[PDB]
């Protein structure tokens, strides 16, 4: 049963959901690929190999914005992109603890390096942009994380009402939003006290 | 060998630090403990209970300013209690995991809701007071467990150098302060268009 390496990661996808990335292994993988355990280890060697895959690949296939547009602003580039990882994020179950799990790819450098000449060109230091967006990740992780993990006191109860309702949408875009103008705040101050 | 409900969280924290979250399990508890799986389930049922109660001591033990003082500033206090939460997360391995895979306990509740009485009374509709909070949390989460994970293009590199050097801290709390401030434009603001 076909091992090419586009269809042994999209069987990991597909069992991702059904299992979660606890549940997911490389012997219930192979039950799914209908082969013996030895004839998948000739082509994935171990679960890190196979989260590994996974994770750049659900970036590949759905994180859409991650270079900016043609004279856009690193405002709305930041905004965009956040958006972005959040939506790829939220695809598969739990995506966000199969991206925290592994360490960066030989394409999310080059990426993330034309990510930060941008920010670079829009006035950032280069410690300050790539920290501006190491926040705004730690931020939306944070953020998927809790919406994925998640399926008394009156005040508590009293804003509940919109802790369901949404998703979750509303609540991370004006924090967002709330983040992006706290560090526009300290750019343009370059410094004067701010 | 003493199994009073102290005795055992305390010996989970110090397993939680040996194994991590993933290997932790009540065989390898009660084999710690000197004692036969049944007699340790009389105690604790599952690891999921286990778990539960970890997340509880450990917040019980180290988080020490969940409370503001008298007459402090929202801002000074959402930036003291993230500062407090995060080196709570940072004491035990694993310690952003097992905050994250628990539903809140029955004192959490009413520090949250003195906390949120708290904003209120600073103009935090409460809708917003309980949004302000949980950003908080969620960038301070994020950074954790991104830096409780982890143990080529040439502007990477040139500004890795903070990246190692410090652990996290400086930029943790340069991030803290951004995100503060922006919450602050948009509650100064009430709303002229900000
Ligand atoms: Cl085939
Ligand atoms: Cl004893």
């Amino acid at each position: 049963s076909r091992l090419d390496k586009s269809k042994v990661i999209n069987s990991a996808l597909e069992l991702l959901n059904e299992v979660g990335i606890e549940g997911l292994t490389t012997r219930k993988l192979a039950q799914k690929l209908g082969v013996e355990q030895p004839t998948l280890y000739w082509h994935v060697k171990n679960k890190r190999a196979l989260l590994d895959a996974l994770a750049v690949e659900i970036l590949a296939r759905h994180h859409d914005y991650s270079l900016p547009a043609a004279g856009e602003s690193w405002q709305s580039f930041l905004r965009n992109n956040a958006m972005s990882f959040r939506r790829a994020l939220l695809r598969y179950r739990d995506g966000a603890k199969v991206h925290l799990g592994t360490r960066p790819d030989e394409k999310q450098y080059d990426t993330v390096e034309t990510q930060l000449r941008f920010m670079t060109e829009n006035g950032f230091s280069l410690r300050d942009g790539l920290y501006a967006i190491s926040w705004v990740s730690h931020f939306t992780l944070g953020a998927v994380l809790e919406q994925q993990e998640h399926t008394l006191p009156p005040l508590l109860r009293e804003a509940l009402q919109i802790m369901d309702s949404d998703d979750g949408e509303q609540a991370f875009l004006h924090g967002l939003e709330s983040l992006i103008r706290g560090i526009e705040v300290q750019l343009t101050a370059l410094l004067q006290i701010v």
